[PDB]
């Protein structure tokens, strides 16, 4: 019913082009060949397969066209959650419902009858291996084996194909997967630049039909700009776009009484895609440039050499993470005193690494949870970065993550396996990975044999000396000539022990006072922190 | 015939007699644990410094043994999991491998399936 080669362009679907052809050749190769040959051989066909992948990568548009080129009655969409009740015998009345008009039609008109799809979603609600995991979710076990019952058993249908969509492919019960039942997997993963081009072009034959947009917008930049986005975050930025321009050139025209001449023309300009990109779109999948100027909020200051170093070893991790073979996977911990200032020094180092994925996993927003909920949010995030080409995870604080409190001593164990087994487990293959750890407490780390998976170790120090204390000062811009001189003057003792967040505090409780008072009032407050190494 | 070529990741190598001898010693046990009678079940435990390369060298020992039925049963699939989950896990592999005639399962980190850690010791009964 479809021509040899078939067709996949300019329909909606332009991104998957190759999958077509791949489950075409590998599942629906009984339903093209003439019927005499197939009814002379003996076969059957197919009777279902399963996709997984990202959410939002269009999987839907997929089963749609499939369902359309193998000349089909309309789908009978249905959803995952909505098919859960909690009166007892109703989960399987619900499944039931759904076969009815394809046993009827195979009971009237026997061996002649068309072609039925029924497109499940979210498929892995109703599975009893979720009750493994922490949590009760066992969903009355029953229900599954119901639709088992349907798709094969005493009563056989003949006339049936079953579509499943899943996010979750290690939740899919093990029954459901032998041959005649569901048997034939697939993944629809991220685009690339082609495929964002070719999004792009689908996405925009509207206004370029009526001339509406602007000369001056491109389709090659704004598809190199965008890394990881799939197809919704595409569609938004159109959208974005168009009302932006929209609301801007309303507006303009109210301020300013242009002629009809402009006022008729209703141009998008590129101005308005890029602030929209820029202000409007937020991915999921990709680097968060707001979160960043929640971490270095006061920039960095070169006060010294050590700096210098972290910031090349820094460099040189990356480096080998990047381009390398034999090792895809790379480990590193930051320690040092507290308020030495290790965040800020973590989140420029991935920061300047310029991957296309980048996320930090900090305590800060775990607020409550018991221990359970954090092993999960742990396994989520890592789960995201396991499905990029170059990806970088940053832990923020690996004493708050286990609840370490120096009485007892007392700690969480479950977390604790889950981070050393995290560790130490490579991507698929082809995938690399990079991770930086950050703590002030090394040696119960190394009490506890975890700095035995690390693979590497860089020191952070504190302000030692007197000259670079000045040098500190001469950079923050706070003191003046002669005040600057009278702290020189005294500061020569040595011995001076002092992290850089403690600095800035000091200083800012000195500068509360009329000028003539700020000194005494700083060296004082100095020598009570003065402790020695 | 996936798990094999994913757990050996860069080959075995000889650097030296060693592993000569624990191939040897392998192929001892394997053949023993077929031809005899009166003794059905064998074990073995293989032990070393840390970074040593014991899983390679275990998985390689079961690969070479040609038995019709051969599982892993590792911890990091079983991330998250509580302890009932794995006393199901480990249970459901062994019964699964109750149904051949020969068969051959190796069971990796001992000491990561118990959750050890030298403070207090902690672990799971
Ligand atoms: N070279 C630098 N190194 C470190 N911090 C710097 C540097 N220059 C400026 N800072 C400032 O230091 C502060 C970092 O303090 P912060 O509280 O993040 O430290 P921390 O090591 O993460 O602390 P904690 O041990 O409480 O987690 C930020 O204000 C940052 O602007
Ligand atoms: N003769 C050999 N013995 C062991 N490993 C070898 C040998 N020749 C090469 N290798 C390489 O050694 C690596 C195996 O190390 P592996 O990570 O399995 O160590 P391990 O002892 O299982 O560690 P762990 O105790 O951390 O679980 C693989 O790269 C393998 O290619
Ligand atoms: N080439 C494309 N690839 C993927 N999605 C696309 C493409 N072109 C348009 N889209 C849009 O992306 C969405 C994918 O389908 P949707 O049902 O929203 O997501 P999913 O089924 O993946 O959860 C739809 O809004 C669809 O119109």
């Amino acid at each position: 019913i479809i021509n040899p080669d078939w067709n996949f362009e300019k329909m909606g679907i332009g991104g998957l082009d190759k999958e077509f052809s791949d489950i075409f050749r590998r599942a629906f190769a009984s339903r093209v060949f003439p019927p005499e040959i197939v009814e002379q051989m003996g076969c059957k066909h197919v009777k279902g397969i399963l996709l997984y992948g990202p959410p939002g990568c269009g999987k839907t548009l997929l089963a749609r066209q499939i369902g359309k080129m193998l000349n089909a009655r309309e789908p009978k969409v249905v959803n995952g959650p909505e098919i859960l009740n909690k009166y007892v015998g109703e989960s399987e009345a619900n499944i039931r419902k759904l076969f009815a008009d394809a046993e009827e039609e195979q009971r009237r008109l026997g061996a002649n009858s068309g072609l039925h799809i029924i497109i499940f979603d979210e498929i892995d609600a109703i599975c009893k291996q979720r009750g493994s995991m922490a949590g009760s979710t066992g969903v009355h076990d029953t229900v599954v084996n119901q639709l088992l019952s349907k798709i094969d058993g005493v009563e056989q249908l003949n006339n049936i194909l079953v579509i499943g969509m899943t996010n979750r492919p290690d939740l899919i019960d093990e029954a459901l997967l032998r041959p005649g039942r569901l048997e034939v997997k697939m993944e629809i993963g991220l685009p690339d630049e082609k495929g964002r081009l070719q999004i792009l072009h689908i996405h925009t034959a509207r206004m370029r039909g009526h001339q509406l947009l602007s000369a001056d917008v491109d389709i090659k930049e704004l598809a190199v700009e965008t890394k990881n986005f799939s197809g919704a975050e595409l569609e938004g930025l159109v959208r974005a776009a168009q009302s932006t321009a929209m609301n801007r050139h309303i507006k303009a025209s109210t301020k300013v009484e242009v002629d009809m001449e402009k006022a008729e023309s209703l141009q998008v300009t590129r101005g308005d895609f890029l602030a929209s990109l820029e202000n409007d779109i937020k991915p999921a999948f990709g680097t968060n440039q707001e979160d960043y100027a929640s971490y270095i909020m006061n920039g960095i200051i070169k006060w010294g050499d050590p700096v210098t170093r972290v910031l090349d070893d820094g460099e040189l991790l990356v480096q080998q993470t990047k381009n390398s073979d034999r090792t895809p996977l790379v480990s590193v911990l930051l320690e040092g005193p507290p308020h030495s200032g290790k965040t800020a020094l973590a989140a420029k180092i991935a920061e300047e690494s310029n991957f296309p994925f980048i996320k930090i996993c900090s305590p800060d927003k775990m607020i409550g949870f018991s221990e359970t909920a954090k092993c999960q949010a742990m396994k989520k995030i890592f789960d995201d970065a396991y499905k990029s080409q170059l990806s970088c995870v940053v832990v923020d604080d690996i004493e708050r993550l286990l609840d370490y409190v120096p009485i007892g001593p007392r700690f969480s164990n479950l977390v604790l396996q889950a981070l050393l087994v995290l560790l130490k487990k490579a991507p698929p293959q082809g995938r690399k990975l990079l991770i930086i750890g950050t703590t002030s407490r090394k040696d119960v780390l190394q009490e506890m044999e975890m700095l035995n998976a690390f693979s590497t170790t860089i020191h952070v120090p504190n302000i030692a000396t007197g000259e670079q204390l000045l040098e500190a000062l001469e950079l923050l811009g706070n003191f003046k000539d002669k005040e600057r001189t009278t702290i020189a003057q005294q500061v020569k003792g040595k011995k001076v022990w002092i992290g850089i967040k403690k600095l800035l505090m000091l200083i800012e409780m000195s500068l509360q006072m009329d000028p003539e008072y700020r000194v005494r009032k700083f060296l004082a407050l100095l020598r009570e922190e003065g402790a020695s190494p």
